[PDB]
């Protein structure tokens, strides 16, 4: 298993504009288009994103190309971020995939706000950190995905996804 397969499991794949769990306009593999309520603003962002008149629909290939960029951007974001970089550097390869997953979902800023959890991860206090991460709107809003990510941090294995 790898970060790509992992995220593809967590976000799914949709070829037509859709609303995400928060109610925002998304397409492909969890690619947020706009926080705006206008389908029209969404379609416009979409065309800009893809470079063609999509009319709200894209191909598998287009979805994947957006996905590749988003993963790259997630990694680069962590590498550039002063709160995140040190945690990332401290982690083994599987747990690193777990932090990338959070960042892809909630953004750099968002994850950087989990101060206490970040410190615990850094110190390798797995159980403690799993308990702290669960005390969040994140866990409350998307408990199934949050549990898979948390398990990955707790165990350092891909067990939670081997199921799926």
């Amino acid at each position: 298993m790898n970060i790509f397969e992992m995220l593809r499991i967590d976000e799914g794949l949709r070829l037509k504009i859709y609303k995400d769990t928060e109610g925002y306009y998304t397409i492909g593999i969890g690619h947020l288009l706009t926080k705006s309520p206008s389908l029209n603003a969404a379609k416009s962002e979409l065309d800009k994103a893809i470079g063609r008149n999509t009319n709200g629909v894209i191909t598998k290939d287009e979805a994947e190309k957006l996905f590749n960029q988003d993963v790259d951007a997630a990694v680069r974001g962590i590498l550039r971020n002063a709160k995140l970089k040190p945690v990332y550097d401290s982690l083994d390869a599987v747990r690193r995939a777990a932090l990338i997953n959070m960042v892809f979902q909630m953004g750099e800023t968002g994850v950087a706000g989990f101060t206490n959890s970040l410190r615990m991860l850094q110190q390798k206090r797995w159980d403690e950190a799993a308990v702290n991460l669960a005390k969040s709107r994140w866990y409350n809003q998307t408990p199934e995905r949050a549990k898979r990510v948390i398990t990955t941090f707790r165990t350092g294995t891909w067990d939670a996804y081997k199921n799926l």
